[PDB]
């Protein structure tokens, strides 16, 4: 009655080694000897400072319809103006010192220490291109140099603090035997293709794995048959997805007994999660506007259909995936940096002349000289964007009301921002849309 495995393998395994090779090749691990102690030194001082700080802090992310908060506390530095999306959750870099970069005030070793996992950054990134290097060397024996570079660029570092004894309530690993999670099976999402990560380790201080000790998981896609990979983890182990691996495996973490950080380097895929990118978008919404000066009486150029639809789609984009973004996690990096503080005004600005915007077209297709037809164009243009726009809103409202929200501290308390009520003359349209949407389709069935 024996079965395929349902099992895991570590180096107390004879067959641990030659599975390694044959089943999980791109995973590479570099024990703490590689890594001169100096580093060593800086990094660990590094955790430890942002964890006096309270620079971590466990994110009240969403997953299947539930809002949930992890058991894990992290905090995410790289480059300026850079952002990562998880979970639904776009978390904003606390910036490291990235050439040619603006030296915003912080507490005082904390940009040391953002300084540190930068060059810890320089380092891996020098290992990782070293690895696929070799990884290729292999592959044209058996059977670009700009893919190897951009593949190990990493833009940010997600760092994790778990404390398996403040936060003893942890999930049992369900195929393998590989006992208590910290991080359930996954895979890193929204990462370069093909792209590296690295993960330094830091611990601080029979039948299978080791329970005392932390491990990184590891099992191949839709595949509980293939025996589990638990490598162990000690104070200073580096392990490197390389390639396909993060998209052809997932990977857990077994929790320990003792505290332990991990600092999680990625190319971070942000073609649409840069401030300098949402910026620019926000210039080109506002193009259709008549800029002379900044007012209420807010004229558009154009009711071009496509112009208008562009237009609303950007005003979603800055509200939902950036200011809701921001302001849900309750400014909890104000305690890190104030980079975001001014980009999130100027941001919050240009949402403002957005809603100015949407009134000008609401107004627009209520014109007594306009042929029904060019309305009815304009209606098909807008109503999707106008519709999504309501919706979203309810969704952050009441994922800023869920009972889980109002039982964090007052330093990490989402913020539905930004948010105005009915009578409020400074705004010039609700935040509750229903009434305007149902208008828009009665008439666009009218006869
Ligand atoms: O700490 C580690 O050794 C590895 N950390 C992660 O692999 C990791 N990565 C992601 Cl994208 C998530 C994402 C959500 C929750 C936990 C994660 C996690 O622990
Ligand atoms: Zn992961």
């Amino acid at each position: 009655g024996l079965v395929p495995r349902g099992s895991h393998m570590t180096p107390k395994d004879d067959e641990f080694y030659q599975q390694w090779q044959l089943k999980y090749p791109k995973l590479i691990l570099r024990e703490a000897s590689s890594v001169s102690e100096e580093l060593h030194k800086e990094v660990q001082e590094a955790f430890l400072t942002l964890h006096k700080h309270g620079c971590l802090f466990r994110d009240l992310v969403r997953i299947q319809g539930k809002d949930l908060l992890t058991p894990v506390s992290r905090i995410l530095i790289g480059n300026p103006g850079c952002t990562y999306k998880y979970l639904n959750t776009r978390l904003f870099t606390v910036p490291w010192p990235v050439k040619g970069s603006n030296i915003k005030h912080t507490e005082a070793e904390i940009a040391a220490a953002c300084e540190t996992f930068l060059k810890l950054n320089d380092y891996l990134q020098i290992e990782t291109i070293q690895a696929l290097e070799e990884l290729a060397a292999k592959e044209k024996a058996n059977e670009d140099e700009v893919d190897i570079k951009s593949r190990a660029a990493y833009n940010v570092t997600l760092l994790n603090f778990m404390d398996p004894q403040k936060m003893p309530y942890l999930k049992e690993e369900p195929y393998f035997g590989m006992g208590k999670m910290a991080v359930s099976w996954h895979h890193d999402e929204n990462l370069v293709d093909r792209s590296a990560v690295a993960v330094y380790s830091y611990s601080c201080e029979l039948e299978g794995r080791d329970p005392d000790i932390w491990h990184v998981g590891f099992k191949i896609s839709w595949d509980i048959e293939t025996p589990g990979l638990a490598i162990p983890l000690h104070q200073g182990d580096c392990y490197f997805m390389l390639d396909d691996l993060n998209a052809t495996h997932q990977h857990c973490v077994l929790a320990g007994s003792q505290p332990r950080f991990s600092s999680t380097h990625r190319v971070a895929e942000c073609s649409t999660g840069t401030l300098d990118y949402i910026l620019q978008r926000c210039q080109l919404a506002l193009q259709n506007v008549c800029d002379d000066v900044d007012n209420d009486d807010v004229s558009l150029k154009s009711f071009e259909p496509a112009v208008l639809k562009q237009g609303e789609e950007i005003h979603n984009e800055v509200e939902f995936e950036w200011l809701r973004q921001f302001w849900f996690q309750g400014n909890r990096y104000r305690k890190c940096t104030d980079w975001w503080c001014q980009p999130m005004a100027q941001l919050e600005a240009l949402w403002k002349k957005m809603e100015g915007v949407t009134n000008a077209v609401l107004h627009e297709v209520k014109r007594e000289g306009l042929p029904v037809e060019q309305r009815n164009e304009i209606l098909t243009a807008i109503l999707a964007s106008l519709t999504a726009r309501q919706n979203l809103r309810r969704e952050w409202h009441a994922r800023c009301q869920s009972r889980i929200a109002r039982t964090l501290p007052a330093d990490q308390k989402p913020e539905c921002r930004p948010y105005w009520e009915k009578d409020d003359a400074s705004m010039p349209l609700p935040f509750d849309l229903t009434d305007i949407v149902s208008e828009l389709r009665g008439q666009l069935l009218e006869a």
